[PDB]
């Protein structure tokens, strides 16, 4: 007389019975674009002024809009999809449907071209490894 409500799971998924094979007609990766998006934003946030997911549009599983504001206040809006990161605007929450702007593979090969300061910031974190091995390694 009831059904399964919306509870919380302290596990990956409720799977007590196992045996049958799952792979069949639908092979969904279960990859959430928002998931990957918020992961990207956090990791590269240090190399820009402010970066955040676009809350003025939409984001549903396959597609998520992100915004990035570099150190020189330059803003890029990114349509994150399975095709990678596709710039859809150069302003905050700016997405144009006629922009045939090229999409890149990762955020690295994208933002490295979007802000030279990002590259320099990478160099700073890179030289940290250099001096790390200089101090600890030969002593």
């Amino acid at each position: 007389m009831e059904t399964d409500c919306n509870p919380m799971e302290l596990s990956s998924m409720s799977g007590f019975e196992e045996g049958s094979e799952l792979n069949g007609f639908e092979g969904t990766d279960m990859k959430d674009m928002r998931l990957e998006a918020e992961a990207v934003v956090n990791d590269v946030l240090f190399a820009v002024n402010n970066m955040f997911v676009s809350k003025s549009l939409r984001c549903a599983d396959d597609v998520a809009y992100i915004n990035v504001e570099t150190k020189e206040r330059n803003r890029y809006c990114l349509e994150l999809t399975e095709a990678g990161l596709k710039v859809v605007g150069y302003a905050f929450d700016q997405v144009d449907d006629h922009l045939q702007t090229p999409y890149h593979e990762t955020v690295y090969s994208l933002l490295d071209t979007l802000s030279p300061a990002y590259r320099e910031a990478f160099g700073n974190a890179l030289l940290q490894r250099l001096e790390a091995l200089k101090r600890d390694g030969q002593s």
